[PDB]
């Protein structure tokens, strides 16, 4: 297992425009297009992202390219963030994937906002961090996914994805 497979499991793959759990327009492997409701704004964003006149549909290869750019960007975001980087550097390879998963889903700002959890992860207080992380809107809204990520932080194994 690795980051790509993990996220592929949590986000699915859809080749036509769809709304995410929060109702926002997305496509592919969790690629958020826009928070706007206009199907126009949406079509524009897609065309611009893909570089061609779409019509709300993309190929698998196009979805994969966007996915690769997204993972890259999430990693890059962690490495640039002063609150995130230190945590990421302190973690083992499996746990690093859990953190990237969170960033991809909720953005750098969102995650950097879990101060308490972040400090507990840095101190390697796995159980404590898992409890803290559970006390969040994120877990309440997407509990199955949040439970998979949390377990991964708790155990440092891929067991939740197996």
């Amino acid at each position: 297992m690795n980051i790509f497979e993990m996220l592929r499991i949590d986000e699915g793959l859809r080749l036509k425009i769809y709304k995410d759990t929060e109702g926002y327009y997305t496509i592919g492997i969790g690629h958020l297009l826009t928070k706007s409701p206009s199907l126009n704004a949406v079509k524009s964003e897609l065309d611009k992202a893909i570089g061609r006149n779409t019509n709300g549909v993309i190929t698998k290869d196009e979805a994969e390219k966007l996915f690769n750019q997204d993972v890259d960007a999430a990693v890059r975001g962690i490495l640039r963030n002063a609150k995130l980087k230190p945590v990421y550097d302190s973690l083992d390879a499996v746990r690093r994937a859990a953190l990237i998963n969170m960033v991809f889903q909720m953005g750098e700002t969102g995650v950097a906002g879990f101060t308490n959890s972040l400090r507990m992860l840095q101190q390697k207080r796995w159980d404590e961090a898992a409890v803290n992380l559970a006390k969040s809107r994120w877990y309440n809204q997407t509990p199955n996914r949040a439970k998979r990520v949390i377990t991964t932080f708790r155990t440092g194994t891929w067991d939740a994805y197996k």
